[PDB]
């Protein structure tokens, strides 16, 4: 059921890159891990969410 989630918008709220990071998804914490490892997005942006892994989001640009 985690996989309803894919395509949801997330709030970043510790930063996320290659193997650590937090967001705010349906009003919850998630961990998440960025796409593309190299690319970290910062406190405060906001990512889409293009895959769960487990229960951990695979986020992107938002869009
Ligand atoms: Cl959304
Ligand atoms: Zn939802
Ligand atoms: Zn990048
Ligand atoms: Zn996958």
């Amino acid at each position: 059921s985690p996989r309803a989630l894919v395509g949801h918008r997330a709030e970043v709220l510790e930063d996320v890159g290659a193997t650590s990071g937090q967001v705010r998804l349906d009003g919850s914490i998630w961990s998440a891990r960025s796409m593309d490892p190299t690319h970290t997005f910062a406190e405060g942006e906001i990512v889409s969410v293009i895959d769960i892994q487990g229960t951990t989001a695979i986020v992107w640009k938002e869009a």
